[PDB]
């Protein structure tokens, strides 16, 4: 069958390096102008923290549980308008996405094995926040990386 619709309940994981404070930015394959932290749908049968862990593993091949890293629950949830040009992946009538925020500090920067994006960059947090098209991604970088 066709790829099932994305769910309008999602997670965001802001990955950064504790040592340099640079933020891991990833180039989307649907909109190559859209660089971002890790995002994805919370699927039926999983919780948001579980979705965050799965997506981090699937997208950037970092196993939070295996590395004994701390997946920080930001305890922030926002709602935003799905970008017009990306709405095609959601069910008919769906225009609003609800996103819950997490952060993940790696001890150092590392080379990244990415699977779903086109490219990655490690950027100073202001540069990262400035680059992303996502307002929520920007705000999460500002509040939980930059401070």
């Amino acid at each position: 069958k066709d790829k099932v619709y994305k769910r309008p309940v999602s997670i965001l994981v802001v990955i950064y390096a504790q040592d340099t404070k640079r933020v891991l930015m990833l180039q989307r394959r649907d909109d190559p102008d859209f660089w971002q932290s890790v995002t994805g749908s919370v699927e039926e049968g999983e919780t948001a923290p579980q979705a965050a862990m799965r997506e981090v593993k699937e997208e950037v091949t970092i196993d939070v549980v295996a590395e004994q890293l701390t997946l920080i629950d930001c305890q922030r949830t926002v709602e935003f308008e799905i970008f017009s040009h990306l709405r095609h992946r959601y069910a008919p009538g769906v225009t609003r996405n609800t996103e819950s925020w997490f952060c993940l500090a790696l001890p150092h920067e590392r080379q990244i094995v990415f699977t779903e994006h086109l490219a990655y960059k490690w950027l100073d947090a202001p540069a990262a926040a400035a680059l992303t098209k996502s307002w929520s991604n920007r705000q999460a970088i500002e509040q939980f990386v930059i401070n």
